[PDB]
């Protein structure tokens, strides 16, 4: 590296060679930079002087603090607001009074980057003028004001940004919004229940995700079952577009066997199907494994009607599983069907050897229309035996069976 | 509609007949089925008393509370199933008492579904009963009974789910985690931070989530501005999704401008451009708006190494603003320049009129290589007067500019 040298260029004769260095010596800082660099903020030039205060703050040696605070009744604005950045960009306390100070400057940006600085230092003596600095004339600085009460947390500030929400500027009322949300608590919770129901933009945006996660709040209300944030359905489309769609194909009977899930990224979901609460997580899996099988039979030209047929489930489901599980699967050119086959027997092959599975058949039965283009859909897939048992019993019954849905793989 | 031809069709001689009644009266539930499907209940065949007692739960009258009771003393294993369910579905505190008798029963889906029914009622006494439950030798009588604890919400089940949270059964650890996170608290906090770091499955992803939103708390915690979320980015990946990104193309001297979002629908986070805070959203929305059109380029066939140029930003804002813009769009075959455009003047066209704009121009500057293949990059396209003015004075300097992006757009 060139540090030193860049080091000695500080007090070249050439403008151009003393701003490049103090440049340079903000990307590839180093402490033996910090001492050259305190002297080149008594410069002639204004450009050397703000470009030396902004790389001592990139560099954040306690050492420039003092300097700094010093540079902050420079002559040029664009050197008080490199100093206010650097001070707080550094963080200490030390620069807090100044920088108070600083937040009634003539210039609008100094202003508003000693209100930034104050809440990255985060020391409490800085609340007080933050609030006054909400009533600046500039939008900006009011903004900042907003955003630096927030990283400090107290709650001191929660009444004057609960004032702030009714701001003209839409910027500011988004930035006081966020800082309620950080602060938190039981007048935040019931400023932002108004703020969702009567808010716009950005600032309502915050509310109505800050209260899917602590408003709401009931014994029983309805939430989703991945991340807890209130929702009608139990997996909320963050949640269910997170869940790892993998499309497998396997040939039974001669037939295609589509699975759009795997068993070990879905586990808990599958074994909470004969749970009351965890019923209703499956038919919007397989909504999202429909939604992508609809756009594989576009893309084959598969565009006949086809008619779903599931296996009928027993007394030991809460409900209608299957047919849940078939509505939720069926949209465009899919249509679903209901107590077209069933099972004789009421056997579990849930953790059987294959042995044990080929041995004990499900003994089938059709009813209803054999003329039309049929498909069937089932849950999950382990060894293929109940699938190659019910296309085989069809085949015999000369039923169109076009392929068939297993929407987890455990093969 | 045919209610009143299926009420008569209860006291058919033929089974079958009695059967479809009803579970067709399930369906198309009246009020004026109750006391048929009453007497339903006391028919010699298990199957015409499990569909009367499953229709009563269905339409939900509290009239069928008092003959569900004695249901549930059955002699069928299928019939005190149903008339557990629907006792929960009709939700009547007189059904308390005989469900807490039901969690002791011999067959496990009874004990199951009355554990659920207990949580759809929601009374407090059945807090310590569905505890005892969470140790059934069942895991899904277990699970069942941790999910009807969290619709209760009584903080009585705190210390006995945080025990259910070490259950050999990944579905129960998973519904213990949420019944935990449904009442919440400072001992839930507790043991939500153990779980995200030490548990596995889904009974992990619902603690991560929880302490995204609830843990992590400080004064200044790295948080996403759109949800309050802890994110290391001011935007998370959630949110950064929920974006909507609108792709536009005007042609300017020739030169095709693409567009990526409205300024109605990001106009806080492009105010906050000149914010301390709200500086590095910009580039991850410019990182969004690269990735789709890196995309585009290869749909195309422009796979050419392609330069990046930026209008050179002034000492107004907080960092090198066009270079992390510019920064975050380059991916795949674009690569990023500094420093090779800027403008003689600091202009600002912001809020002004057209006729303001075409009479005050910036005195553009190139310093480069002539033979590269270049694209301009800018933050926002409003009438086009800057864009215009750049590709103008470029195309007589003998530059190739493929194109031009403008990441807002507000024409
Ligand atoms: O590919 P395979 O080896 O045939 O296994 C798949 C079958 O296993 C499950 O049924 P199960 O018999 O366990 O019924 P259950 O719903 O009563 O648990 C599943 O619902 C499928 O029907
Ligand atoms: O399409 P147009 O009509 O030319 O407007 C687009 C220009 O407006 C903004 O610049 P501005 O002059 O406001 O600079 P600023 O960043 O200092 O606000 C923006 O950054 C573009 O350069
Ligand atoms: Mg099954
Ligand atoms: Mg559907
Ligand atoms: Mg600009
Ligand atoms: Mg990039
Ligand atoms: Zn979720
Ligand atoms: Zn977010």
């Amino acid at each position: 590296e060139k540090v030193e040298m860049y080091i000695k260029n500080l007090q070249d004769d050439s403008l151009t060679v003393r701003i490049n260095a103090a440049n340079a010596l903000g990307k590839i800082g180093d402490e033996r930079a910090v001492e050259p660099l305190i002297k080149a903020l008594k410069d002639e030039d204004a450009l050397v002087r703000l470009s030396a205060a902004w790389a001592l703050g990139k560099i954040g040696d306690e050492r420039a603090v003092e300097p700094l605070i010093k540079a902050l009744k420079d002559e040029d604005s664009d050197v008080r607001y490199r100093a206010a950045t650097a001070l707080g960009q550094i963080g200490d306390e030390r620069a807090v009074e100044p920088l108070i100070k600083a937040l009634k400057d003539e210039d609008e940006r100094v202003r508003q980057s000693a209100a930034g600085a104050l809440g990255q230092i985060g020391d409490e003596r800085a609340v007080e003028p933050l609030i006054k600095a909400l009533k600046d004339e500039d939008w900006r600085v009011r903004q900042e004001a907003a955003f630096a009460l927030g990283q400090i947390g107290d709650e001191r500030a929660v009444e004057p940004l609960i004032k702030a929400l009714k701001d003209e500027d839409s910027a500011v009322r988004w930035a006081a919004a966020l800082a309620l949300g950080k602060i938190g608590g039981e007048r935040v919770r019931a400023a932002m229940e108004k703020l969702a129901e009567t808010g716009t933009g950005f600032a309502r945006k915050v509310a109505v995700n800050y209260l899917e996660t602590h408003g709401g709040s009931a014994g029983s209300p309805m939430r989703c079952l991945t991340c807890l944030k209130l929702s009608f359905k139990p997996l909320c489309p963050n949640c269910l577009n997170d869940l790892p769609l993998s499309l497998k194909v396997r040939v039974l009977e001669g037939v295609s066997v589509y699975s759009f899930y795997a068993y070990s990224e879905i586990e808990e979901l599958i074994k909470s199907k004969y749970a009351l609460i965890g019923s209703r997580i499956l038919p919007l899996l397989s909504q999202k494994a429909g939604a992508e099988f609809v756009k594989i039979l576009q893309e084959q030209g598969l565009n006949i009607p086809l008619y779903g047929i599931a296996i009928d489930d027993k007394i030991k489901s809460f409900y209608s599983h299957s047919a849940a599980l078939l509505k939720g699967f069926c949209q465009g050119n899919l249509k679903p069907t209901y107590g077209r086959l069933r099972a004789n027997n009421a056997v579990s092959y849930a953790g059987k050897s294959l042995e044990f599975r080929a041995n004990n058949p499900r003994n089938f039965t059709f009813k209803g229309d054999e003329s039309l283009d049929y498909f069937l859909l089932d849950d999950i897939i382990t060894t293929g035996t109940t699938l190659k048992e019910a296309l085989k019993y069809l085949k015999t019954l000369n039923i169109k069976v076009h392929f068939a849905i297993a929407l987890c793989s455990a093969d």
